DNA sequence: CAAACACACCAAACACAAGAGCTAATTGACTGGCCGTTATCGATGTATATATCTGACACGTGCCTGGAGACTAGGGAGTAATCCCCTTGGC
């Protein structure tokens, strides 16, 4: 189809920007919140081998603070995306500085593919994202509290006033939604605050691993 | 072509099935080989009971020796007279 697919590239975008935006890069107020009509005037709203091809509407964006650290987001138009396509991804991304970087797979990428995602971990953060994931914007539901990733120093603020021990706090796996969505990593912890029905609000931590 | 992982399927197990409380009744091992005790069958008697034969005592029959009976023959023992030898007796 053309204008579902039109849809569902402006509906990927609007939801990595409001992620990125989450996460703490500066992003336009404009942009967080474009409807899809400028969207279609800015791209031509022919992605059926048209003007509005993947790969073309990709978005660099730089941290807020540090605006020397950016992120990519790619869009590879192979659907069942390979080796060779993230190989030369991270070539490409070497000759600037980045480090971290976001891919937009159209289906499952392949088991050999991740394991050189992981390979390259150390030095170049990338990790991927179903488009199906990205159609909607989980931080938004009803369920899902409201996350906030914390700075190292308050980690240990926290655990040296409760004299506990970070391995005693509650955990939450990587893999989990939310923590891809926030791209917190091992060792880190994330604040949760809860409406409690009985107590009006209610903070808990939850550390990664 | 060979090796990596992933998925679907097939095949194989684990553990659970509320808290408990009371009462009743069915099961009470068994062939066989073998040793160890003891009951039984058998020989090798010596003691007692009974049968055959021999010895001593008893009653009975008997062969043999000597004794006894009737009768006889014929002669031994024995009256009645006589002589006169011899004894007892005498002066």
């Amino acid at each position: 189809d053309d204008e579902e697919e039109t849809y569902r590239l402006w509906k990927i975008r609007k939801t990595i920007m409001q992620l990125c935006h989450d996460r703490g890069y500066l992003v336009t107020q404009d942009e967080l919140d474009q409807t899809l009509e400028e969207f279609k005037a800015q791209f031509g709203d022919k992605p059926s081998e048209g003007r509005p091809r993947r790969t073309d509407l990709t978005v660099l964006v730089a941290h807020n603070d540090d605006p020397t650290d950016q992120m990519f987001v790619f869009f590879p138009e192979e659907p069942k995306v390979g080796i060779k396509t993230i190989k030369v991804y991270c070539q490409r991304m070497q000759e600037e500085n980045i480090t971290r970087a976001l891919i937009v797979v159209q289906q499952g990428m392949t088991p050999s593919a991740k394991q050189s995602l992981v390979d390259m971990a150390p030095k170049y953060i990338l990790e991927q994202f179903l488009q199906q994931e990205l159609l909607i914007n989980i931080t938004e539901h009803e369920l899902v509290p409201e996350h906030v990733v914390m700075t190292k120093e308050e980690v240990t603020e926290l655990l040296a006033r409760y004299k506990l021990r970070e391995n005693q706090l509650p955990r939450i796996q990587a893999g989990d939604p939310v923590a891809r969505y926030f791209g917190i990593k091992r060792g880190q912890v994330v604040k949760i605050i809860r409406p409690s029905e009985t107590a009006g609000r209610y903070i808990t931590y939850r550390l990664v691993q």
